[PDB]
Formats: structure tokens, sequence, C-alpha cells
């Protein structure tokens, strides 16, 4: 079982997550220069109060690029609920030295953007 680096975005409107380019890249003290490029990953989720299935808020997971459940897409690669990050600089290599994390070893680093960094609408963090 593995796992994003990060805590989750979650998402409060009707649209998919977009970040103006050169932001979106959570902070990781223990990554380079080169690293910051990735991809966010939607998970949804639903729950059963009679309704039958009620469909909670979707969240979005970062992922460098080269490792997670789309380590094999390329950078820009167009796929439904996969949008793509990257800061100005990054190489676009696959990240598979830092890869994924092992929940039963590190806990999930608390996702913070860079400063100046827009959120779309609806989306917050935790």
């Amino acid at each position: 079982n593995t796992a994003s680096w990060f805590t989750a975005l979650t998402q409060h409107g009707k649209e998919d997550l977009k970040f103006p380019r050169g932001q979106g890249v959570p902070i990781n003290t223990n990554s380079s220069p080169d690293d910051q490029i990735g991809y966010y990953r939607r998970a949804t989720r639903r729950i059963r109060g009679d309704g039958k299935m009620k469909d909670l808020s979707p969240r979005w997971y970062f992922y460098y690029l080269g490792t997670g459940p789309e380590a094999g897409l390329p950078y820009g690669a167009n796929k439904d609920g996969i949008i793509w990050v990257a800061t100005e600089g990054a190489l676009n290599t696959p990240k598979d030295h830092i890869g994924t994390r092992n929940p039963a070893n590190n806990a999930a680093i608390v996702l913070q953007l860079p400063q100046g960094t827009t959120l779309p609408k609806g989306f917050y963090a935790e």
C-alpha cells in the first residue's frame, strides 16, 4: 500500500483542479528544485442519510512526476482526474529517487503551497 507524500486538497466546486502555470507543487524540504514537477490525482468517495449512495467531496493528491498510480504517464498527458503542475526550472525526468510514501514508515507531509499561490475556488487544504 503506497500513498502520496502530502495531505489532500478538498474540492467544493463543480470543476476540476487547475493551477496557473508555475504553481501547485507542494513544499518538500527534502526535495531539490529539479524535482518540483508532478500531478494531482482525484479520489472520489461515496457513502450511504437514507438516500442510498451519497457523493462526498472529491479530494486531490499530489504525486511527483514518474511516481504514483500514474507513474507511467508523461507530463501533460490528458486523463480524467489527472492535472499537472510544475515549477519553472524543474526537469521533465522521473522522480524515482523520491518515489511514493509508505504510511507504515512516514506520515504524510502537511501540504503547503509556495508564497503567493492562488488555489481555485472551492479548493481547501485539510
